[PDB]
């Protein structure tokens, strides 16, 4: 799929996440928005297709997934732990990862 | 995509990378690789179908085609840098990431 | 330093980052909690002294390091950009990461 | 030991790596690098000294030692599956690294 979808199922997991019961509909969740996030990983963004797929900005957009995907990983091992209030704590917390990247190149 | 299919677009792209005349066809190769390596990384393998998402082997798994991406990562640097040379030697120097995890879970 | 005094100066920074009121300062403290991170990165713990360098515990136990790491450098950007409480909530979220290698490894 | 050191002992490994006869000594050099390389990416190098530390040039130059601490670890795995002339080749491969960080801080 394109950014756009890959990010509205991106945040649609986040809502599932924050109002998930137990563990395997967090862990569900989490799995999705890796999907999505290891899909979209490989778009450029419309603010930056004008420039070199190997730029300083583009480097910068590809370090974003990066991160986000690190604390997707992360919150899965949570999430597996049966952890489920930190698990929905580091989905709160990766929300500064999609904050961050959409005040620079949204 | 089937994980095979994400196979044979790894393989062949290989190929086209040692072929290359110019930086523009090693990164267009190198960069199908990460698209492709990417969506294997969401795959479940054959032989561990069987397995938990949260298991030693899958968490294996998703471990080596990091490693795989990382070393796509590595490649296209030297790459947009102009060293066509090493990017190429970079290629062939991966290999060794695909047969490991082959000898594992293939 | 060794593991253990690199530990204690995670854990003290941990605390200025709490009592921390403005950018500058909880900058500081996570540049000193990556280098204690990177630090520590290179010993064996107690617990796996006798087991192979290489063996599946010492690679879980530097994964949790690199997630450790992964996650300060994260926290590291939100500070860079002056939002101190966005970077005090990641240092506070990390928590969950030293909590789940102590419980297997120290 | 400060940089200068941490880079001599990198160098002297690669070239113990080369002469190798087994997989033991590989391991152990590769071992000695990732100290080296993890103990060396905390240093601000001479040519970024007046640079701020949050700066892009000083962000680059931590991505520079992640590459080359993750070649490392790729080369670990080789030689710990005992593919000596896999590893030794993954050791004259990731000089490329060692190269390309040079060029622009060194
Ligand atoms: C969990 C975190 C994230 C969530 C929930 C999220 C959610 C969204 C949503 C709902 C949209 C609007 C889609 C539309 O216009 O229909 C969007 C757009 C966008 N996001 Fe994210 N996002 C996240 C992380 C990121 C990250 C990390 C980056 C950059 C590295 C990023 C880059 C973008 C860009 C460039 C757009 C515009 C796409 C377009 O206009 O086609 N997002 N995101
Ligand atoms: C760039 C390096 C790689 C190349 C060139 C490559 C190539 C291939 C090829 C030609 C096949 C057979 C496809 C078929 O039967 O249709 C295959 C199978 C497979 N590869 Fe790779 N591969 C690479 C990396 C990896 C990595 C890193 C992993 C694991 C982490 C992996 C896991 C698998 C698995 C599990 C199969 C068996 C799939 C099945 O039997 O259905 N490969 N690969
Ligand atoms: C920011 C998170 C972390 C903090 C604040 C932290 C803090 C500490 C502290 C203060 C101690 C001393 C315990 C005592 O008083 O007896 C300690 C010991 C230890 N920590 Fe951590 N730690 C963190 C993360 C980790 C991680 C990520 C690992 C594993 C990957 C780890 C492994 C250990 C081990 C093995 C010991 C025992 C060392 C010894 O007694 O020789 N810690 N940690
Ligand atoms: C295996 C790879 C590497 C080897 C064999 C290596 C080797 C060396 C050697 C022999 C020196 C000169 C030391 C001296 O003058 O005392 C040096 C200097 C330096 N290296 Fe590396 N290096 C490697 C990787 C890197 C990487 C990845 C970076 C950056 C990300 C880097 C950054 C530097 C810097 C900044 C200096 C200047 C030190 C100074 O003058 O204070 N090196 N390296
Ligand atoms: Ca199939
Ligand atoms: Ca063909
Ligand atoms: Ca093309
Ligand atoms: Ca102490
Ligand atoms: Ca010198
Ligand atoms: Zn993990
Ligand atoms: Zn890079
Ligand atoms: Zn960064
Ligand atoms: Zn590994």
């Amino acid at each position: 799929a394109d950014l756009e979808d890959n990010m509205e199922t991106l945040n649609d997991n986040l809502k599932v996440i924050e109002k998930a019961d137990n563990a395997a509909q967090v862990k569900d969740a989490l799995t999705k928005m890796r999907a999505a996030a290891l899909d979209a990983q490989k778009a450029t963004p419309p603010k930056l297709e004008d420039k070199s797929p190997d730029s300083p900005e583009m480097h910068d957009f590809d370090h974003g997934f990066d991160i986000l995907v690190g604390q997707i990983h992360a919150a899965l091992h949570l999430a597996n732990e049966g952890k489920v209030k930190e698990a929905q704590a580091a989905a709160e917390q990766l929300k500064t990862t999609c904050n961050a990247c959409h005040q620079k190149y949204r």
